[PDB]
């Protein structure tokens, strides 16, 4: 119910929900399940970890997938689904997306400059204040 809670849970299942309508899926538990598993093969990062925690992965976890497919079959808001999921598994709502800068900003966090130059995939070999590399790439 709070803001920025189950961030990945709400985003990912919301797009799952939408995609069901768009392809006009028969909204039924078993159907939704099969569609969730097939939807989860796309998943990387924390989204994949969500798919593991909601039991939507190959080598089935548990029946926690029912906590998703059942309420979804009866048009319960995707926030409500992620809210109840918090009780069963703590870690589900622990997932939050990783931020990307513009940057359009001055001298940022001393250790954050490294990931900025790691995302662009380049070595800042043996630096100690290597803004020179990032403002030159």
């Amino acid at each position: 119910l709070r803001p920025g809670d189950c961030e990945v849970c709400i985003s990912y299942l919301g797009r799952f929900y939408q995609d069901l309508k768009d392809r006009d899926v028969t909204f039924s538990p078993a159907t939704i399940e099969n569609e969730l598993i097939k939807f989860c093969r796309e998943a990387r990062g924390k989204e994949n970890r969500l798919c593991y925690y909601i039991g939507a992965t190959d080598d089935a976890a548990t029946k926690i997938i029912n906590e998703v497919s059942k309420p979804l079959a009866h048009h319960i808001p995707v926030e409500k689904i992620c809210e109840k999921l918090k009780k069963k598994d703590s870690q589900i709502c622990e997932l939050k997306y990783d931020k990307q800068i513009d940057l359009s900003t001055v001298d940022l966090k001393k250790l954050r400059v490294k990931e900025l130059k790691k995302i662009l995939d380049d070595w800042g070999e043996t630096c100690k204040g290597c803004a020179e590399k990032s403002d030159y790439i």
